[PDB]
DNA sequence: CATCTG
DNA sequence: CAGATG
C-alpha cells in the first residue's frame, strides 16, 4: 500500500502505456497481475530477484523493477514521457468519445490538438462531437450543491410524467460526496419488469420531459432502457451559466432495482465486502438479486427484494445508511 | 452490458 | 456484422 508504491506505479504506467499507444494487450496485461501481486506483496522488494520470485513476475519485469531501484527513473518511463505521439493518444483520449482506437487514427493524420480537432470537427461524431464541444465542462467536477438542484428537478419532472415511477440518484451522491462527476439515475416503473415484456415509452417519456423543460440539452446516446446525455441547471439571472452536465438515465424492471439500486450506489470495497459476507451467509449477490446458495456447489432462484432493507436482512446485516457505504 | 458506426 | 466507447 506504500511498500510497492513505485513499483506498482511504474508497472501501472508500462502497462497503460501497452494498451493505449501500443497494441499490447498481452503486455499491457502482463503489467498488470503484476502490479497486483506485488500490491498484495507483504515485504519491502529489495530486488529484482526477489520479485521473480513472485508469480506474474517474469524477467522483463524483474529487469525493470531492478532499474528502477538502482536509479529513481525508468529509460522506457524517460523515453515514453517524452515521446509526442504517445502523448496525443493520452489527451486525445480525454475527449467522451476518443478512444485508444480513435486516438491513434486521428493522431496518424496529425490531429493531436484541441484545435486539430476543432478544424476537423467533420471526422469526428455526433458523441465526439458534443465531447469536444463541452471538453471543458467535462472535466469539470460537480459539486453536491448543483447536484442538490439537479436532483430536484429530475425528481419532480419524473413526478408530473407518472406517479409511479421511482427514480434515484446513486453514485456517490448518494454516499455524501462534497462533489461528483456525473449525474446517475436509476429508474424503474411497477409495470415494468424481469418477465413483462418490454416498455421503451417508460423510459422516452421521461427523457422528453427533461429536454422538454431544457434540462437535457443533448443526446449522446438513447436506447431503450439507457440513455447518456448532457444537461444544464439553468442559468438564474444572466451573469452565471452552469457547466455542461454528464447524465445517464436507466429503465430497470421493478423487480430488481434496490439490488441495482444497492449496487450503483457502492463503493466498488463496500460491494466486495457485502457480496463475500452474503456468501458467507449462503448467498449471492450481483447487478440484479441476490440468490440462495444451494450446497451441490452452486445453485440459485430470485430472492424477492422490497428495499435496500430487504436485501441486508438476507445476508443478516446491519442496514448500512449510504453513508457509511464507504468501505 | 447497451448503444453506435459504418 | 465486428468493434469501439463508456
Ligand atoms: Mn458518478
Ligand atoms: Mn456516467
Ligand atoms: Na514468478
Ligand atoms: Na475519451
Amino acid at each position: 500500500e506504500t511498500l510497492n508504491g513505485g513499483i506498482t506505479d511504474m508497472l501501472t504506467e508500462l502497462a497503460n502505456f501497452e494498451k493505449n499507444v501500443s497494441q499490447a494487450i498481452h503486455k499491457y496485461n502482463a503489467y498488470r497481475k503484476a502490479a497486483s501481486v506485488i500490491a498484495k506483496y507483504p515485504h519491502k522488494i529489495k530486488s529484482g530477484a526477489e520479485a521473480k520470485k513472485l508469480p506474474g513476475v517474469g524477467t522483463k519485469i524483474a529487469e525493470k523493477i531492478d532499474e528502477f531501484l538502482a536509479t529513481g527513473k525508468l529509460r522506457k518511463l524517460e523515453k515514453i514521457r517524452q515521446d509526442d505521439t504517445s502523448s496525443s493518444i493520452n489527451f486525445l483520449t480525454r475527449v467522451s468519445g476518443i478512444g485508444p482506437s480513435a486516438a491513434r487514427k486521428f493522431v496518424d493524420e496529425g490531429i493531436k490538438t484541441l484545435e486539430d480537432l476543432r478544424k476537423n470537427e467533420d471526422k469526428l461524431n455526433h458523441h465526439q462531437r458534443i465531447g469536444l464541444k463541452y471538453f471543458g465542462d467535462f472535466e469539470k467536477r460537480i459539486p453536491r450543491e448543483e447536484m442538490l438542484q439537479m436532483q430536484d428537478i429530475v425528481l419532480n419532472e419524473v413526478k408530473k410524467v407518472d406517479s409511479e415511477y421511482i427514480a434515484t440518484v446513486c453514485g456517490s451522491f448518494r454516499r455524501g460526496a462534497e462533489s461528483s462527476g456525473d449525474m446517475d439515475v436509476l429508474l424503474t416503473h411497477p409495470s415494468f419488469t424481469s418477465e413483462s415484456t418490454k416498455q421503451p415509452k417508460l423510459l422516452h417519456q421521461v427523457v422528453e420531459q427533461l429536454q422538454k423543460v431544457h434540462f437535457i440539452t443533448d443526446t449522446l446516446s438513447k436506447g431503450e432502457t439507457k440513455f447518456m446525455g448532457v444537461c444544464q441547471l439553468p442559468s438564474k439571472n444572466d451573469e452565471k451559466e452552469y457547466p455542461h452536465r454528464r447524465i445517464d438515465i436507466r429503465l430497470i424492471p421493478k423487480d430488481q432495482y434496490y439490488c441495482g439500486v444497492l449496487y450503483f450506489t457502492g463503493s466498488d470495497i463496500f460491494n466486495k465486502n457485502m457480496r463475500a459476507h452474503a456468501l458467507e451467509k449462503g448467498f449471492t449477490i450481483n447487478e440484479y438479486t441476490i440468490r440462495p446458495l444451494g450446497v451441490t456447489g452452486v445453485a440459485g432462484e430470485p430472492l424477492p427484494v422490497d428495499s435496500e432493507k430487504d436485501i441486508f436482512d438476507y445476508i443478516q446485516w446491519k442496514y448500512r445508511e449510504p453513508k457509511d457505504r464507504s468501505e
